[PDB]
């Protein structure tokens, strides 16, 4: 399918460091660019992968990912395979000016995402990410993690569309079956 799965992430980035619980600053780096290499031109298979992925990212690294997706002409949100609605020139000061000058204009997000909806999903995700550097997150890269359950909770991420779902009414629910 060409979509990143939790297994792709484990095989393509994590394999060479199942020797130690504690990563070097350099190792975390390698791991980082390996994941972003995986998600820069392709998308997450599903919400479980995007959620799993949170262990490995800081808000800033996610920002970088959104920028490199956009560069490869892709919606900032890693689950989306569409392109942004409006193009922007990274070296253009006009384009940079527009994002902040224009007051409550769609340009600001439609230049990074396919829609406001995915802008929201991307930002809802991002602000939950830890500022702790990856190498400081001892063990979160280990396949058979002795603290798997603990890391699952410490780096829990709730997706925006998980909250939207959770509130739907019975009348809403019923429509889908028919
Ligand atoms: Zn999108």
């Amino acid at each position: 399918s060409g979509m990143a799965t939790i297994e792709d992430i484990k095989e393509t980035a994590l394999i060479p460091f199942q020797k130690h619980r504690q990563l070097s600053m350099h190792e975390a780096e390698v791991i980082t660019l390996e994941i972003i290499g995986l998600l820069c031109d392709s998308e997450c298979k599903d919400e479980k992968t995007l959620k799993y992925l949170g262990r490995f990212l800081t808000p800033d690294m996610y920002q970088d990912l959104v920028d490199e997706r956009n560069l490869n002409k892709r919606c900032g949100y890693p689950l989306c395979g569409k392109s942004p609605e409006r193009i922007r020139d990274p070296f253009s000061m006009n384009d940079t000016t527009k994002k902040f000058l224009l007051e409550n204009n769609p340009y600001a997000y439609l230049s990074h995402y396919c829609s406001k909806f995915h802008f929201r999903c991307s930002q809802f995700y991002q602000v939950q990410l830890s500022d702790e550097a990856l190498f400081a997150r001892t063990g979160v890269h280990l396949f058979e993690d002795p603290e798997q359950d603990k890391h699952d909770i410490d780096f829990k991420v709730t997706l925006f569309e998980e909250l939207l779902r959770e509130k739907a009414s019975e009348e809403d629910i019923k429509s889908l079956i028919s």
